[PDB]
């Protein structure tokens, strides 16, 4: 019992074509598709299932032999017209009983040529393909099999043959215009029993409504009262009974077939075939039969038959029942009643009826009623977009990926019939602006950035043409941009910086790596590194398998984690390409490019190297290392304090203080190890450094911290 998991991922791959299909615009028949699924995963309630799937692609008109299957949401307008005498709630009820009744048809005649191969021999068939040669021959095995009927009642025969049954599993296996032919071609004999009869199948089989007039009616009503409906008993031919209930609707209370070996999809057949649908501005005189007296019916037999919960029915046998909803229409009511059965199935044939427009969705602003919810008019919902979301949070964390395929589909009531084009499209927008703030799965989601670095799209900008115009710019950016306001303020930078830098707002990105930078300098010798927590990569797989890549690729698999090697790169492709370039402005590139030397100067005095790391600050030009000690240039150097960076700044009284302990150092080493008179003079000049900086330090009492000159001095 846990093909569950492997069961959703063959789902889940053909919600990845699905919403393939419907992108560029390629044909595909989602029905088709999932029964084909359903009917190779073994299921026990299986069969139900794929066969309610082929009753809706006839009700609908999805034919993949054909090649037509309709397009996206064909009946929105249709179904969701709230009046309920309306030109298209009629269209509606109609359009149900003509393709259920035609699958209820057709399923009988696909068991109808089964049996017939089935015996080749005992079902003689010429080479003729006719319509009436099978039924005739189907007649001939339900007799050589002992089916047809209990043995004692009498029937009516002509050349051998049993007429009434020609007819009638004629009309059950939908073929209406071939049993009123066969009734004309045979007038000679059909005059001899009942004359009467030959002028009602052709009345019937002429209107295009099924329906009689009403002298035909009228006088069939009478003809079946009289001397059949009460008549004695086991003489009256069953199959003609039945042919009369057929054509004239008579005793329309009481729809069992009584005298025949038949099942419940014969039953079935019965309750959709007797159903029509009369205009709703007319009294109904004698309670014409329709899809809601039907649709009362079925929801009679769930409730004295078949159980409520997941826990009373053991057998399941909850297929059938639902099956039964599906092709009354009752679409709503169906899918919650499947719900706790198979929570799995549930949700793709919701999935598929929304596609073409048939589930009701409960409207946006109440997204917090449960599964089932009834609307303003009595007329069911279903939270269609909330249960996918609760759906979701089964493999939302492994394969967001999927999940965001799933996740548009609550975009399909972005029909304007639903009520909201905008209003729904936005509780999609809605549900996937909470889904990306809820992982780091940046990566994969909005996109990765390459060495160049365009853009390497991402998925949800993939997934696009859904959600938008079809250039899909104007949504992507804004679900960009607050994710990161989210990550920098939760000083996850190196989440901001990638979302940033897609966002192509290159210049706050630099703000960042430099302000992660200063903070990296800004700390003490020998103190823990600075380690900042990296991205959700895009591709994952620890043993044996490669894919698409190898470590740097992307950022995604650079395992970046030091502010150093962060700041490093950007700038990296920032400096080398002259688009970027030349959209960051001068003080935040610049002061960025201070602090990756400072970095490069703390590491030369941590590792302990003096006069590498006093040309580094030579080089940096910011303090007056070669004034020389006259305070005329030392005041000059000083001046320009203002024009340094916030960043940089802070980090100044590191760097005076780094610097005199290379001076120190070095002149100390030069007692030593080091010609004399040269190694005087350096000698001399590191110690006028250090007292040069002394002064500069000292004509900024405002801005530099209060105990610096102090501390500076000490260490002179």
């Amino acid at each position: 019992d846990r093909f569950l998991r492997e069961k959703q991922a063959k789902l889940a791959e053909k919600i990845r074509e699905f919403n393939d299909a419907r992108q560029r615009g390629t044909p595909f028949y989602i029905c088709r598709d999932l029964a084909d699924l359903e009917s190779k995963s073994g299921d026990r309630h299986g069969p139900h299932i794929v066969e309610a799937y082929r009753a809706v692609m006839e009700m609908v008109g999805e034919h993949p032999d054909a090649g037509e299957a309709p397009r996206e949401r064909q009946f929105a307008k249709m179904y969701l017209d709230p009046n309920t005498q309306s030109a298209n709630a009629l269209a509606m009820r109609k359009q149900i009983l003509k393709g259920a009744t035609t699958f209820l048809e057709k399923q009988f005649w696909n068991e109808v040529n089964s049996l017939i191969a089935k015996y080749p021999q005992d079902a003689n068939l010429g080479g003729l393909p006719d319509v009436v040669s099978k039924i005739k021959a189907y007649i001939r095995l339900r007799i050589a099999r002992k089916t047809l009927v209990p043995d004692n009642v009498e029937l009516q025969q002509i050349n051998g043959e049993y007429v009434w049954a020609i007819v009638f599993y004629l009309l059950r296996a939908g073929f209406v215009t071939e049993a009123a032919q066969y009734v004309n071609s045979n007038q000679a004999h059909f005059r001899a029993i009942d004359r009467t009869f030959s002028g009602y199948i052709n009345s019937y089989a002429s209107s295009e409504e099924r329906r009689l007039k009403r002298q035909m009616q009228d006088r069939c009503m009478s003809e079946y009262n009289q001397r059949i409906r009460n008549a004695p008993e086991g003489s009256i031919d069953p199959f003609r009974m039945a042919c009369y209930k057929i054509i004239g609707r008579c005793d329309l209370s009481n729809r069992s077939l009584d005298g025949l070996q038949t099942d419940v999809n014969d039953w079935i057949w019965l309750q959709f075939n007797l159903a029509r649908e009369t205009d709703r501005s007319l009294e109904l005189a004698g309670e014409s039969y329709g899809l809601a007296e039907l649709q009362a019916s079925i929801r009679e037999i769930g409730l004295k038959h078949f159980p409520k919960t997941a826990a009373e029915d053991t057998n399941g046998s909850f297929g059938m029942f639902f099956y039964l909803q599906i092709l009354a229409g009752m679409f709503e009511q169906a899918i919650a009643y499947l719900y706790p059965f198979s929570y799995v199935d549930a949700v793709h044939f919701a999935i598929a009826l929304t596609y073409y427009g048939l589930l009701r969705p409960v409207d946006a602003a109440s997204a917090g009623n449960e599964l089932l919810s009834h609307n303003t008019r009595s007329m069911p919902q279903i939270n269609f977009g909330r249960m996918l979301g609760y759906y979701t949070r089964d493999f939302r964390a492994a394969n967001p990926a999927a999940a965001v395929d799933y996740l548009v589909l609550i975009c399909l009531n972005a029909d304007e019939a639903a009520g909201g084009q905008q209003a729904q499209a936005a509780l999609c927008h809605e549900a996937l602006r909470e889904l990306v703030l809820e992982s780091r799965e940046f990566s994969r989601l909005i996109g990765d950035i390459r060495p160049d670095g365009r853009r390497i799209r991402g998925v949800i900008e993939e997934r696009g043409p859904l959600i938008a115009l079809g250039q899909e710019d104007d949504f992507i950016r804004t679900i960009t941009l607050q994710a990161a306001s989210f990550a920098d303020d939760n000083g996850r930078t190196t989440d901001a910086v990638l979302l940033y830098h897609l966002a192509e707002d290159y210049d706050t990105v630099v703000s960042i790596v430099s302000r992660a930078l200063s903070e990296a300098i800004s700390l003490e010798i020998g103190e823990d590194p600075m380690r900042l927590i990296p991205v959700k990569p895009r591709v994952t797989n620890a043993e044996g398998q490669v894919e698409e890549a190898a470590p740097g690729s992307s950022l995604s698999l650079a395992a970046i984690d030091d502010p150093v090697e962060l700041a490093k790169a950007m700038m990296g492709m920032y400096e080398r390409d002259h688009m970027f370039w030349q959209k960051i402005r001068e003080p935040n590139r610049v002061a960025c490019s201070v602090l990756l030397q400072m970095a490069d100067i703390k590491s030369l005095v941590e590792q302990g190297r003096w006069a590498e790391c006093l040309d580094k600050i030579r080089a940096l030009d910011i303090l007056p290392l070669t004034a020389r000690g006259d305070p005329g240039t030392i005041r000059s150097y000083a001046a320009r304090f203002p024009s340094l960076a916030q960043p940089v700044a802070i980090n100044v009284p590191n760097l005076l203080m780094w610097t005199v302990l290379c001076c120190m150092r070095q002149r100390e080493r030069l007692a030593g190890g080091q010609n004399e008179s040269t190694a005087r003079l350096m000698m001399d000049e590191l110690k006028q450094m250090t007292v040069d900086l002394m002064a500069y330090t000292s004509q900024l009492r405002y801005r530099l911290p209060p105990h610096l000159h102090e501390a500076l001095a000490r260490a002179s």
